[PDB]
This record gives structure tokens, sequence and C-alpha cells, in this order.
DNA sequence: GCGGTTTTTTCGCGGGGGTCTGCGCGTTCGTGCGTTTTTGCGGTGCTTGTGCAAAAGAGCGGCCTCGGCACCGGG
């Protein structure tokens, strides 16, 4: 990865593209970018595999597999302006000492998101027809976050 | 309750510019890592002490017959 400062990278991307014709490419079911968690603390990207969930943080990257999620909660906040996700799992995250057997993600009630999943319509159909929906209209980003996590992970959203 | 005065509430329109807001970088304060000084329950070795086969003679107590006497009744 570089950085190219100034108004650059563009112009420098597109000589570099055009030599030897390199094809972009989509990775990942589904991604969720800039998602608050209050544990651990900090602002993390959710990245959605068929295995596993990714988060991806400034300094920390965590990789959890689909079988150690054991319960997620879907919980209001009393303020009824935020709403709780909540993952509990097994083994506990950890940042060193002390561990993260709960990840406490925090979202804006009014916050919406429009989310296609990148799927094949053979894949769809196979494996995730009646867990997943193929699109998710501009609805509230911790109810496609939670129906997400519950087709993924098949557990039980609390 | 009924009639009076006339204030200031409600109605609408135009213009100004302070406040909200998109965007960026930095930092300071929230959160985790590690520790200080001390409290508490955990156990032991040892101290101090407890409830669970005839034969025979010798000696003895009870006992009984008996000796012998004093006594009642009468004159």
């Amino acid at each position: 990865r570089l950085y190219v400062p100034g108004q650059k990278s563009q112009l420098f991307y597109e000589q570099l593209k055009d030599k030897a014709d390199f094809d972009t490419t989509s990775e990942a079911i589904v991604s969720f970018e800039d998602i608050l968690f209050l544990t651990p603390r900090g602002r993390f990207e959710i990245s959605m595999y068929a295995n596993n969930l990714r988060l991806r943080g400034q300094s920390y990257d965590y990789k959890i597999q689909n079988k150690n999620v054991l319960r997620i909660f879907s919980l209001p906040r009393l303020d009824d302006r935020h709403h709780l996700v909540i993952l509990q799992v097994d083994p506990p995250l950890r940042q060193g000492q002390t561990r993260y057997p709960f990840l406490v993600m925090q979202f804006d009630r009014n916050e919406e998101l429009e989310v296609e999943l990148n799927l094949s319509d053979e894949e769809y159909k196979s494996k995730y027809e009646g867990k997943l929906n193929r699109s998710y209209g501009t609805d509230s980003t911790y109810k496609i976050l939670s129906h997400c996590l519950r087709g993924l992970t098949e557990r039980r959203v609390i």
C-alpha cells in the first residue's frame, strides 16, 4: 500500500492499471464500515464470510469463526436514540491480559444502509435461500446486521 | 351575568446573518496493562487431653431338749 498525497493518486493508478490491464475484484459476502464498538472501545469494519467474521481495526484485526459465536443480542438502549448489538464469543477475544467475551456494538436507530450480498445466484439458491435476503433495502443498519449474523452463524437473535 | 374599552395575542411576509454542517488534522482523556500495600481464609505440626474341680476339716448360726427353779391358788 502506497500513500500518494496531493490533488494525483488517481492518475498514478490509471497509468499503472493501463500498463498491465489490471482487473478489479470484489470479495466478502458483506462488509459494514465504521461500526462503533463500546467493547472493545474503538471503530471497526465488519467483513462477513461463509465460515468466519473479520473485524478490521486501525490497531487490531480479529478473525472470529462463525462456530465461536454463541449468542447474538439485539437490545434497544433506554435513551431511545441508540440500538445495541451484542455478540457472545467463545473463546473470548484477547488484547493482552483481560479479555472480551462480549462484543458490544452501538448503532444510531436512524442509521439506514442499503446492501447487496456478494453471492452468485447458484450459491444463494443452494445455501442461503430463506436464511438471507439477496438485497436489503434502505432499512436500519442494526436490523440488516442482525439478520446477516443470524443467517451466517445460524444463531437465534435474542 | 351583561355590556364596555383597548391591550396584546394571533397572522402573515420580507430580509439578515448567526448557527448548523461537511471536512480535515491533532490531542487528551477514556480504557486496558501492570502493579502496591494489605486483608483474609486456607492448611499444618504439635500441645494437651479423653472414654472405652473335687476332697476334706474347721467354724458357724439356729435351735431343741432338757434342768431346775419360782410361782399361783388354796387353807
